[PDB]
């Protein structure tokens, strides 16, 4: 779910310029939740914008943001020509994990049939049931089934029982959050406080952007406790704020945000931002990083840009002249990491596959036990963790709920915690003792592509550090590093087969299932490949450990069942050939992903995807890219959108 | 694939009785699958059995043992009434690997057109190419495309080039195995050694049963290297020996067996059994607690159905003598001399393949809880590929119903080389994994004759839980938890009967999925293994694409498969993950999914809001996995029966037949 609001203080904007800014802001956040959307602005059609702040209008509709963008326009009541010198508008896109994605369950929620208080919420209230019964007894009627409505009906209860006639909007919100349990990122708007916005958070992101041609009064807003305190233009009033749950919706307008913190109750009053209970900083992000460029989809871009993101992951960290690896984020801890006795990799989904993909080389080069855990199961079992465990947390977004709770679980037990993240300032990167930012750039597509290969590369670089003092492993280190030097170009070679992959997708788009088989370094490849095909093509694809065929799953193979096998020139080659012979003996007709030089396999197999050879512990990067491409093409053939798969969105930050 | 030889020494038997005993032996080995069978015996119709010892007759045929039995009695020139005071008959069921199924490629393989030597073989001779080239150059013509025939021709080569006229049958076979490469179990017979048998093995099971109304000379056969030294009846000669590759072919005659080991050469000479070796070590004569009834279908139409519905009994047999509900104590006799060391180790590693691996996943959480040690569960094939680090203070468990799975066995030797304490959780006495582990527990579920693991899974489950209960029997703070679990085991057999009484409800579900091509089985926590195991059963038995999905992973991708057309089975039990399982259910339903829910009888909320629910009784949280997987065992069974499949037919065949 995404949050976005636009507050133009003494910056005249027509009602069309404001609505096109709220929609354009949700488009930047649509990848976090596209089951429904809504906006909240001021109604009425009075030339004097002052006589319109008392009327709130809510336009909410089911579907992606494009369904709402059309619902806003072509209306017979809203005149899109009114000039507003001061106006506040809030928007929201929702990931409806429960119930129906109806307009009533979408945000903003309202407190009454006259819209005196409207709020947009990201997160969950763990006690909204108790709050709902208390509010129903005092005379408040509920309409929606969401936990967000208990926040709108409650901020009005704190307003109907205030002590003074002019209690600040902050005091009302402060009394609400004290009754709310769980996490939340709220943005309020009320007719009683025209133009005044309030943004409080607790375990959920929420920043405030600012733009103004004038000089700002400070760059370090001092947090307060219940002229030289608020952020505002000095001489004039022309200022534009941008509340948002992510920086992508604000970079297009400005690169000056104020990241809030837990329980920081920000408030814009008279166009002055003040925090209650900061640092006005610049964003290290360019707009081109969140643009599709000349690609028809973000996922396609992010796949074909893996030659570059692999390079950025190694930038300033790998020196091929002298074969040295330095991860700055682990300089002050690499010594203590080496005195520990076990590695534990904890993550969900594709990030968990990255740990599977690198488990073997980590075991080889560190010689420590390595355990790879799915976060949700790690928590269910109350896995034993000890003071001399080193726990890695792989999370592209750095906000995954299960991975984050696993982190706090391990910290409570004294383990050294290491983060492998792609989002600076995220919960997981902050709360870990150390870590590495994989520096892959923003990932917009729901299905992770470059985050997997960048996590892969990052864990390999770590392994290379852990053994840089072993004489016996010096050559092995050079071998791997020479592989990394050649990886970007070998990735380009794999991408050049895009057309050949597309041809093969036309021979499979109609099937209902596909088994992907591999072992060793390519177990993770067949798990991740199966996950991608599931996620965006909706075919029933399943990864099967090749060595496990003889123990049951081989019974499913016949001349009709599609099969993809991965056979690379590493130490499991012969065992992979036996698995291939078993599939053939069952009349299977598999597609084999093999090395170009593997002439024996290429002759005896009709359909082969010939990838270039690399180091065994890097080949997994080259063998998974074809399956990223296959899933992409299969989705296009089946008429699906690769960037917006059904039933979910990107980053699981709630239950 | 199956070996059986019957040696009656001074126990008069007619030719009919001998042949019926060979046929009956192969009938006990058919469940292992085969494409042909054959028998070898003494031909000739001379009323004196002593003159018929130089005429070996072979009857081999492609097809089932039934057809062989018909071919046996369909012999016009054979007199079935001759009485033999001493005789050796050998029999074999073949799973063709080298050479296509045929009479010529069936066993026994002969050494020449006069059948001077014959041999039956389980396995593959890797270097059979070089061996065939050599013997051909020395002037030995082959007639079959089997690797086995090289064994028969080679033993005659050693005989043809013996130094003295009285070199022992053992010596010849010793010189043969020293030239063979690969895996083999063998039984030899020859006109030049009438009444004698030689059996040897390398990488393939071979055992010897013995029966005699007289006192036997010893229960521990010493090894002889290249009276008091061998096994024999004392006061009289009468004795019967049974060579076999599986105890199922011996248990009806005797329960006293000797388990041969790699490169042992066992020989019966003048009715006395000795075990020679080229390398006081000996081989024990032990008593098997196996009964013929345990390998018969009885009133059940299939072994799968029997082994599912008898799980109330097998669970009881797994616990017998090991749990004391009178004072809440657990005693696994097999761990008495090692439990102290195990408690001083620092990590548990469970290593297994397939369903046996699922048993580790199903008991990982309770092992962690009750031992407080790290518990790592590893698929044997991947454990080996990665060269997993193993240390001297690791306790490595090896779960295996058969005790012969190659990868699990190689993982066992991997861990022994690194000094780890090794523990077996097995269901086959005398199997490789039982012998080679430092210690272990025989789960005592009875032989598993069905193709798919049913009672073995639940008995492995119970056995690992019992081990967890031993590991914490000294912790005051855990006494209550141990009592709760042991009262759950006390009630488990009756709870299983309750679940089995819902068979009708499971059939209804089978017809609903009759036409379906896929089904997602979703669960978490204690029931992650239930999903994986249920998905493997339905794949193996029903041949539809069933897949287990960890419920907590739905929102990370796999949930995209849910729509109004995808069948789904969800497991929601009354444990600590109940709320998270409800969340997963709301996620599915929100996307038009209409799942079938396996839940507790008294979960009224889910029963009303879900159309079809399989309602199992509630047990301890760490035991519910046994009750929640049984409806999936039955589901797989009924779907296959509906689709015309033979649940007792393997199908899963290895690589094709090398024709050469
Ligand atoms: C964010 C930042 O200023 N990065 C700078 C840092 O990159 P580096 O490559 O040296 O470090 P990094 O970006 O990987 O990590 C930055 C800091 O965050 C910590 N960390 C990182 C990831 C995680 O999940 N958890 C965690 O605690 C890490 O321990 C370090 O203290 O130095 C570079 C020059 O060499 C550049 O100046 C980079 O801009
Ligand atoms: C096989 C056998 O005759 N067991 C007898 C033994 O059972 P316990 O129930 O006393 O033995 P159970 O078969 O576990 O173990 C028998 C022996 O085999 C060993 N073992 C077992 C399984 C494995 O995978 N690895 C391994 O090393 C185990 O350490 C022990 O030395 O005593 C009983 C009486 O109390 C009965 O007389 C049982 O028949
Ligand atoms: O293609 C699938 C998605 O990428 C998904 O599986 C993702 O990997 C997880 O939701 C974990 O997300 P993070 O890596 O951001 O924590
Ligand atoms: O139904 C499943 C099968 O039984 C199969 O998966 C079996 O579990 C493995 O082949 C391991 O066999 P063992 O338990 O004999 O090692
Ligand atoms: N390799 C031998 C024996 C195989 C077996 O039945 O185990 C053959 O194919 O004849
Ligand atoms: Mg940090
Ligand atoms: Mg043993």
């Amino acid at each position: 779910c995404g949050i976005f609001a636009y507050l133009n203080y003494h910056v005249p904007r027509t009602r069309r310029e404001i609505l096109e800014t709220l929609i354009k802001g949700l488009q930047r956040l649509e990848y976090r939740g596209y089951d429904s959307a809504g906006v909240g602005f001021d109604g009425g059609n009075d030339k004097d914008w002052e006589a319109n702040a008392c009327k709130i209008q809510l336009i909410k509709k089911k579907g992606k943001v494009k369904a709402l963008d059309e619902e806003v326009h072509k209306q017979q009541d809203m005149d899109l020509d009114i000039e507003f010198d001061v106006h506040l508008g809030i928007a929201h896109t929702r990931w409806a994990t429960h119930g129906e994605p109806s307009p009533v369950n979408s945000h903003p929620q309202r407190s009454d049939k006259n819209n005196e208080f409207i709020v947009i919420h990201n997160g969950i209230i763990t006690n909204y049931k108790d709050l709902k019964k208390f509010l129903e007894s005092k005379g408040y009627d509920f309409e929606s089934e969401t936990d967000t409505e208990t926040i709108a009906k409650l901020v009005k209860y704190m307003y109907d029982n205030r002590e003074s006639q002019d209690t600040s909007f902050t005091t009302l919100v402060e009394r609400v959050i004290q009754q709310l349990e769980g996490a939340f990122a709220l943005v309020f708007k009320s007719v009683h406080f025209p133009g005044q916005a309030v943004g409080t958070r607790r375990g959920s992101p929420l920043l405030i952007g600012v733009r103004s041609e004038h000089k700002l009064s400070t760059d370090h807003i001092p947090i307060l406790y219940r002229s030289t305190t608020c952020l505002f233009p000095v001489e004039e009033k022309a200022v534009e704020y941008y509340f948002a749950s992510d920086a992508s919706a604000v970079i297009e307008h400005t690169n000056r945000v104020i990241f809030l913190e837990d329980d920081d109750v920000a408030a814009v009053v008279d166009g002055r931002l003040s925090i209650h209970r900061r640092a006005v900083q610049t964003l290290q992000m360019e707009l081109q990083q969140i643009m599709k460029g000349n690609f028809s989809s973000f996922m396609q871009k992010e796949i074909f840009e893996q030659p570059e993101s692999v390079v950025n992951t190694m930038r300033g960290r790998v020196n091929f002249d002298d074969y040295t690896v330095n991860l700055g984020g682990l300089k002050d801890h690499i010594k203590e990491i080496q005195r520990c006795r076990r590695l534990i990799l904890i993550a969900c989904g594709t990030s968990y596959h990255a740990g599977v993909a690198t488990r073997q080389v980590l075991e080889e080069l560190t010689e420590l036990p390595v355990m790879v855990e799915l976060a949700s199961d790690f928590l269910d079992r109350n896995t034993p963790v000890f003071r001399d465990d080193v726990c890695f947390f792989l999370s592209q977004s750095g906000e995954t709920a299960d991975t984050l709770m696993g982190l706090r679980y391990c910290k409570e037990r004294g383990a050294l915690t290491v983060g492998i993240t792609n989002t600076v300032g995220s919960s997981i990167s902050r709360e870990t003792d150390c870590g590495v930012h994989i520096n892959a750039g923003p990932e917009i597509g729901v299905a992770s592509t470059k985050a997997y290969t960048s996590q892969f590369v990052s864990l390999v670089m770590f392994a290379l550090m852990m053994c840089d003092d072993r004489i016996s492993m010096q050559e092995r280190r050079k071998e791997i590093m020479l592989g990394l030097k050649r990886l970007p170009d070998l990735i380009k070679e794999v991408l050049s087969m895009d057309d050949e992959i597309q041809k093969l997708a036309t021979e499979l788009y109609h099937q209902k299932s596909v088994l992907i088989m591999g072992r060793g370094y390519h177990y993770a490849t067949c798990l991740e490949g199966a996950l991608k095909i599931k996620e965006i093509t909706y075919m029933h694809s399943e990864g099967i450990l090749a060595g496990e065929l003889k123990h049951g799953p081989l019974a499913l193979v016949d001349k009709l069942m599609p099969v993809i096998m991965i056979i690379m020139r590493d130490h499991t080659y012969a065992k992979c050939q036996n698995a291939l012979q078993q599939v053939v003996a069952r009349q299977g007709r598999p597609v084999v992903i093999c090395d170009k030089e593997d002439t024996e396999t290429i002759k005896n197999t009709k359909r082969t995807i010939k990838v270039p050879h690399s180091v065994d512990c890097l080949q997994g990067i080259l063998s998974v890219i074809p399956l990223q491409l296959l899933a992409f093409h299969l989705a296009v053939l089946r008429g699906y959108d690769v960037d917006f798969p059904r039933n979910l969105a990107k980053s699981v930050t709630v239950e």
